[PDB]
C-alpha cells in the first residue's frame, strides 16, 4: 500500500506510536495507581490487539530506513518468530483481560513488555 | 493517557496516518484499476473502522496544536457532529465491504472520503 519506502516507514512509525499509547497508558492501572476498570481494560486491550498486528506489514521487501536494522530482512525467520512471539502475548493479555483478573492482567502486560524490549534489543537500531 | 499537548498531537496525528493509508489504499480497488476481494476489504475496512475511532479523543481540553484549528474547542458541539457523520459513514462502509458488492462498496467510500474533506475543511488549519 505505500507509494514509496518512505511511506511505509511512516506507517510503521505511526502504528507503533499508537501501539506504545495502549500499551503504556495501562502502566498506572497495573501499577494499582488508577483504578482498575475490568470493561475499560478490556475495551482498550482490544484496541490494542488490532494494533499490534499492523507494523508488520510495513517492512516489506525494500522498506529500508527509519530505526529498523538490515537484519530485518537478512534473518527474516528470526525476525518472524519476534514478531509471533509479541503476537502470542498479546493474545495472554486479551485472555487476562477477558477475565478481568488484575493479577492475571499484570503479569501478561509484564510478558508483553519484555517481548517489545527483546524486539527493539535485536532489530532496532539505537 | 497523554503527559502532555504534545503527546495529544502526536497521537492524533499518528491516527490519522494510519486511518489515510486504509482508506486510501482502497482507491485502487474501487476505481476498478486493483481486482476486488470482497474478504481483503471485508478485512480492510475492519481495521479502518477500529482507527476511525481514534483520533477523536486526542482532541481533548488543552490539547491545542499541530494544524487543529482552535474552533475544534469553541465549537465543540458542531466538531462532534463532523465526527459523527464520518464515523456513520464509516458504518455504510462496513456494511457495503459486509455485503461484498463493488458498487455499494465504491458509493459508500466516496461519501467517507466527502465526510473527511468536510472536516478538514472547517477544522484544519491550511
Ligand atoms: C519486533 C518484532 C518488535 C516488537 C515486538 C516491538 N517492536 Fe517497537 N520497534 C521495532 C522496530 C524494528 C522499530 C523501528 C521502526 C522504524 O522503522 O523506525 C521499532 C520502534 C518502536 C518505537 C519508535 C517509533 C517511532 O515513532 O519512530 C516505539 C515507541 C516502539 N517501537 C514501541 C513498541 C512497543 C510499546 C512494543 C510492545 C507493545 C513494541 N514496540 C514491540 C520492533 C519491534
Ligand atoms: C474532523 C471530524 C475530521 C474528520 C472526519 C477527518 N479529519 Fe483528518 N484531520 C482533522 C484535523 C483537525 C486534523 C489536524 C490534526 C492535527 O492536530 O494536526 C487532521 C489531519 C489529517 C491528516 C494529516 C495528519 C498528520 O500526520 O499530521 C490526514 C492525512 C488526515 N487528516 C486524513 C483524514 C482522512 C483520510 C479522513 C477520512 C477517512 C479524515 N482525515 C477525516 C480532522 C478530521
Ligand atoms: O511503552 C513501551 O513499553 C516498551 C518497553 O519500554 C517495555 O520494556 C516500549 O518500547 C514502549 O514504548
Ligand atoms: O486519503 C485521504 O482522503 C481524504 C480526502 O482526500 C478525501 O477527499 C484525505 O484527507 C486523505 O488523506
Amino acid at each position: 500500500q505505500f507509494a514509496k519506502p518512505e511511506d511505509a516507514v511512516k506507517y510503521r512509525q505511526s502504528a507503533l506510536t499508537l501501539m506504545a499509547s495502549h500499551f503504556g497508558r495501562m502502566t498506572p492501572v497495573v501499577k494499582g495507581q488508577a483504578p482498575y476498570d475490568a470493561a475499560q481494560i478490556k475495551a482498550n486491550v482490544e484496541v490494542l490487539k488490532t494494533l499490534s498486528a499492523l507494523p508488520w506489514a510495513a517492512f516489506g521487501p525494500g522498506t529500508e530506513g527509519g530505526d529498523a536494522r538490515p537484519e530485518i530482512w537478512s534473518d527474516a525467520a528470526s525476525f518472524k518468530q519476534k514478531q509471533q512471539a509479541f503476537q502470542d502475548n498479546i493474545v495472554k493479555l486479551s485472555a487476562a483481560a477477558d477475565a478481568g483478573d488484575l493479577d492475571k492482567l499484570r503479569a501478561a502486560f509484564g510478558d508483553v513488555g519484555a517481548s517489545c524490549k527483546a524486539c527493539h534489543d535485536a532489530y532496532r537500531k539505537k
